[PDB]
């Protein structure tokens, strides 16, 4: 219970694939799959571990957040695929950042993650 899992396949045309249920999401940039083709990417976000359900083990799990598996470990990518995940913790904006800039910290409530390599 308490998970979200969002299974789906992409293409070159663009996508994004997003599990309300938790949050994470990942936009897929126009140019991050070869046209003509079908990528099958999915992944799980779930706050529990232990709770995780039987998705793929065997087929290859690549975890990314605190308890995020990835579709098939080992997916390629011709493009920096976006990745969005909860961080969960405020001690990577007060570092000597700029007091009037929203760089500061506009980036707290999702972690912006490019994946190249599965």
């Amino acid at each position: 219970t308490v998970v979200a899992t969002a299974r789906g396949i992409f293409n070159s045309n663009g996508g994004v694939l997003s599990s309300i249920e938790t949050g994470v999401s990942i936009i897929i940039p126009q140019g991050a799959i070869p046209e003509g083709v079908e990528q099958e990417i999915y992944f799980k976000v779930c706050r529990d571990n232990s709770i995780l359900p039987p998705l793929d083990k065997e087929k290859g799990e690549t975890l990314l957040s605190p308890l995020v598996a990835a579709g098939p470990h080992g997916l390629k990518f011709l493009k920096p695929v976006e990745l969005r995940l909860p961080h969960c913790d405020p001690k990577t904006w007060q570092n000597k950042c700029l007091p009037g800039d929203p760089n500061y910290l506009v980036g707290a409530n999702c972690v912006s993650v490019l994946i190249d390599h599965f």
